C-alpha cells in the first residue's frame, strides 16, 4: 500500500516526465524540416525552435524553487505538468511559424519544474544514498534523450505528421502526471511564509557577486554550446545544406553522442582515482583538439562533414568526461542557498545557449559549415579561459 515499494513511483514518474521535456526538444528538431515545410518557412527557423524551448526554460527558473517552498511541491510539480500537455496540445492549432515559436517558447517553460521543484523534492523526500541513485538515473536520461531523439524523429516523419510527436510527448507527461499524482509527497519547508521579490533579487545579485561562481556557471554554458547547436542546426546543415538523407542524418548522430556516453562512462571508472580538477583537465584535450579538427577540416574543405563529425565525436568524449566535475565545482563555489545557486547556472547557461545557438545559426547562412565551427572553436577557448581562471 505504497509506503515503502511504491514510493519509488514518485522518482520514476519526475524521470518519465523529464524524458518527455527532454525529447520534447530532441525528436522536434529533426522534425522542424517537416514543420518548416508545413508553414512554408525558411529553415532559418529550424534551430529557434530550439532556441525558443530553452528560453522558456530560463523564464520561471528563478522563481519556482521559493514559490513552491511557500505554496508546496506537489501543486507546483502537478501545475508544471498539465501546462507542458496543455502547450504541447496547443502547438497543433499554432497556423504560423511565429505561433510555432511563441508556443515552442511556451512549451519550454515546462522544463524549469525538473530541476527547481522535482528534483528539490526528490533531495528534500531520500537519503543522500538513494538521492545519488536517482541523480544518476537522471543523468542517463539526460544522455538517452540526444541519442535516440533525432533517430526516433528522423524516422517518424516518414510515417506519422509531426503533430503526432506533440501527442506522443503529451501522453507521455500524462502519464507522469497520474504517477505524481498518487506518489509524491509534500516536502515543502516553508508553507506559508511570504515571499519577497525584493529579497528574492537580493540573492541572485550576491550569487552573481562571486566571481568564480560566475566564472564556472559561464563555462558551461560556453562548453556545451557546440553540442547543443549541432543539435540545433544539425538537421539544416546535413539534410539541407549537405543534401543528405534522413538515414545520414541519424547516422552521424551516433557517433558524437556515443562519444559523449562513453566520456561519462570513462568518468565513472575513474572518479574514485581521479579528482574532479584533473577529470576537466583530461577532457579538456579532447574538447580543444575535437574543436580544433572540425574548424580546420572545414575551413580547408567547407563540404567535409565526416571530419566535422569526428571532431565533434572527441569534442563530446571530453565534455563527458570534463562536465559533470564543473557542475560539483560551481555549485560549490557559492555558499548560498543550493536553490539560488542551481537556478542561477542554469540561467546562465540557458543565456548562453539561446543567444549562441541563434548566433551560430547566422554564422552557418552565412559563412556555410567552416563559421558554424569557427564559432564553437571560440566557445571552447571560452571555456578554457575561464578554467585557468576558475582553477585556481
Ligand atoms: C550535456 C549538455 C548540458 C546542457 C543542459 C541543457 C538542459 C536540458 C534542457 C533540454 C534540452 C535537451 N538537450 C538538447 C540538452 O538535450
Ligand atoms: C542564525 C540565522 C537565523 C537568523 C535569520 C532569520 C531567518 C530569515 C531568513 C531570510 C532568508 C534569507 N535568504 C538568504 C534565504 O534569502
Amino acid at each position: 500500500a505504497r509506503l515503502g515499494r511504491q514510493a519509488l513511483l514518485f522518482p520514476l514518474c519526475l524521470v518519465l516526465y523529464e524524458f518527455s521535456t527532454y525529447i520534447g526538444n530532441d525528436m522536434i528538431q529533426p522534425g522542424m524540416l517537416a514543420v518548416v515545410e508545413q508553414y512554408q518557412a525558411g529553415i532559418d527557423w529550424v534551430p529557434t525552435s530550439m532556441t525558443a524551448y530553452l528560453a522558456g526554460g530560463m523564464f520561471l527558473q528563478w522563481l519556482l524553487g521559493p514559490l513552491s517552498d511557500r505554496i508546496g511541491r506537489r501543486p507546483v510539480m502537478l501545475a508544471g505538468v498539465v501546462w507542458f500537455i496543455v502547450t504541447c496540445l496547443a502547438i497543433l492549432l499554432a497556423q504560423n511559424i511565429e505561433q510555432f515559436t511563441l508556443l515552442r517558447f511556451l512549451q519550454g517553460i515546462s522544463l524549469c519544474f525538473i530541476g527547481a521543484v522535482g528534483y528539490a523534492a526528490i533531495r528534500e523526500s531520500f537519503e543522500e544514498a538513494v538521492c545519488i541513485k536517482i541523480t544518476a538515473l537522471m543523468a542517463n536520461v539526460a544522455l538517452i534523450a540526444p541519442l535516440l531523439g533525432p533517430l526516433v524523429g528522423a524516422a517518424w516523419i516518414h510515417v506519422l505528421p509531426w503533430e503526432g510527436m506533440f501527442v506522443l510527448f503529451a501522453a507521455l507527461a500524462a502519464i507522469s502526471f497520474f504517477g505524481l499524482q498518487r506518489a509524491m509527497p509534500e516536502t515543502a519547508t516553508r508553507i506559508g511564509e511570504k515571499l519577497s521579490l525584493k529579497e528574492l533579487g537580493r540573492d541572485y545579485k550576491l550569487v552573481l557577486k562571486n566571481g568564480r561562481f560566475v566564472a564556472g556557471a559561464l563555462a558551461l554554458g560556453f562548453v556545451s554550446l557546440p553540442l547543443l547547436a549541432w543539435i540545433a542546426q544539425s538537421p539544416i546543415i546535413i539534410i539541407t545544406g549537405e543534401q543528405l538523407s534522413s538515414y545520414e542524418y541519424g547516422l552521424l548522430q551516433v557517433p558524437i553522442f556515443g562519444a559523449l556516453i562513453a566520456g561519462n562512462l570513462l568518468l565513472a571508472r575513474l572518479t574514485s582515482r581521479r579528482t574532479v580538477r584533473s577529470l576537466i583537465i583530461m577532457g579538456g584535450w579532447p574538447i580543444m583538439i575535437g574543436l580544433l579538427v572540425a574548424a580546420a577540416a572545414t575551413v580547408i574543405s567547407s563540404h567535409a562533414y565526416l571530419w566535422m563529425t569526428a571532431g565533434l565525436s572527441i569534442y563530446a568524449f571530453g565534455i563527458g568526461l570534463a562536465n559533470a566535475g564543473l557542475v560539483r565545482l560551481t555549485l560549490f563555489a557559492s555558499d548560498m542557498s543550493k536553490g539560488t545557486v542551481s537556478a542561477a547556472m542554469g540561467m546562465l547557461q540557458m543565456l548562453i545557449f539561446t543567444v549562441g545557438i541563434e548566433i551560430s545559426k547566422h554564422a552557418w547562412l552565412n559563412g556555410g559549415n567552416g563559421l558554424f565551427n569557427l564559432f564553437n572553436l571560440v566557445n571552447g577557448i571560452l571555456w578554457l579561459s575561464l578554467m585557468v581562471i576558475f582553477l585556481k
